[PDB]
């Protein structure tokens, strides 16, 4: 069902070559809904490039208009499991110390801080 269930570690490691092969400017991240989330819907894909300049405040803004929210609908954000200190550091950054072993970064989302 997760992302990490339907690829191999090894399949996960070489898609993230590929990405630095031809993306090289690019953070690549895996974006899922949290299991028990009701209220937010699914997004349109799983991974996404995401430019390697980009703080997480404009990524949450990036994920709230990709879900099509209004102003009102809460969400929260979680990176490597866990919420974020700083949304003021650039992804660059924020992959160099919250990358998984096989190279994406995982975040989820809920509409709930209590996951
Ligand atoms: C055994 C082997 O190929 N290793 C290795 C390690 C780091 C990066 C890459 N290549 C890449 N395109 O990121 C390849
Ligand atoms: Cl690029």
């Amino acid at each position: 069902k997760t992302f990490k269930q339907r690829r191999t570690f090894e399949q996960r490691v070489e898609d993230v070559r590929l990405i630095r092969e031809q993306h090289p400017t690019k953070i690549p991240v895996i974006i899922e809904r949290y299991k028990g989330e009701k209220q937010l819907p699914v997004l349109d894909k799983t991974k996404f490039l995401v430019p390697d300049h980009v703080n997480m405040s404009e990524l949450i803004k990036i994920i709230r208009r990709r879900l099509q929210l209004n102003a009102n609908q809460a969400f929260f954000l979680l990176v490597n499991g866990h919420s974020m200190v700083s949304v003021s550091t650039p992804i660059s950054e924020v992959y160099e110390s919250e990358k998984d072993e096989d190279g994406f970064l995982y975040m989820v989302y809920a509409s709930q801080e209590t996951f």
